[PDB]
Formats: C-alpha cells, sequence, structure tokens
RNA sequence: GGCCGCAUUGCACCUCGCGGCC
C-alpha cells in the first residue's frame, strides 16, 4: 500500500476538460485542506486524465484523500492515492 | 483560437499519440 504523501495522485479524470480548467476546479475543492503549492495537470498520452495535488503539510494530503475519495468531479468518481514519490518542488 | 473523431485508466515534474474541420 501506497505510504502518505504531501502530494496526492488523483486519476479517472474527466478528459475531456481543458487543463487549464481542470485545475482551477481542482483548486476550488481541494484548497479547503490546506495549504496548496501547485497542481499538475498534463494532456500528453500518457498523463490525461490524472493530476498530482501538492499540498504544503501531508496530514492536509491525508484528509483530502479521505474525504474526497470517490466524490464524482465531472461526473466521474475521482480517484486518490498518495504519490509514489515526492514531487519536486522542495 | 474554436470544434470533433480514433486510441489511452495512465505516477509526473522542459516540449512531445494519431487524424479530421473552422
Amino acid at each position: 500500500e501506497m505510504l502518505p504523501n504531501q502530494t496526492i495522485y488523483i486519476n479517472n479524470l474527466n478528459e475531456k476538460i481543458k487543463k487549464e480548467e481542470l485545475k482551477k476546479s481542482l483548486y476550488a475543492i481541494f484548497s479547503q485542506f490546506g495549504q496548496i503549492l501547485d497542481i499538475v495537470a498534463l494532456k500528453t498520452l500518457k498523463m490525461r486524465g490524472q493530476a498530482f495535488v501538492i499540498f504544503k503539510e501531508i496530514g492536509s494530503a491525508s484528509n483530502a484523500l479521505r474525504t474526497m475519495q470517490g466524490f464524482p468531479f465531472y461526473d466521474k468518481p475521482m480517484q486518490i492515492a498518495y504519490s509514489k514519490s515526492d514531487s519536486d518542488i522542495v
């Protein structure tokens, strides 16, 4: 099982949504959990449907993951895990 | 810049699947 990390990894995201909008919408629902350093969403073949939300505190990430797990975002239940590895900005 | 089709459920941190229309 994935250990806690201050970055959460989200997938099963609706790929039809433009990346800039996607990120603003994500910030709309995750900022309640604590300070966000950055949100990474790419639309490459490999990385579309996915995003990284990088919290300042690990406890924010844990709370965000547990609370928002499965929340239907642009119609699709978000799938949320901790990221495998630390995000670069540190 | 705007539409749309095919394929993709994928762990990233300098681009970066393919095709059609305006």
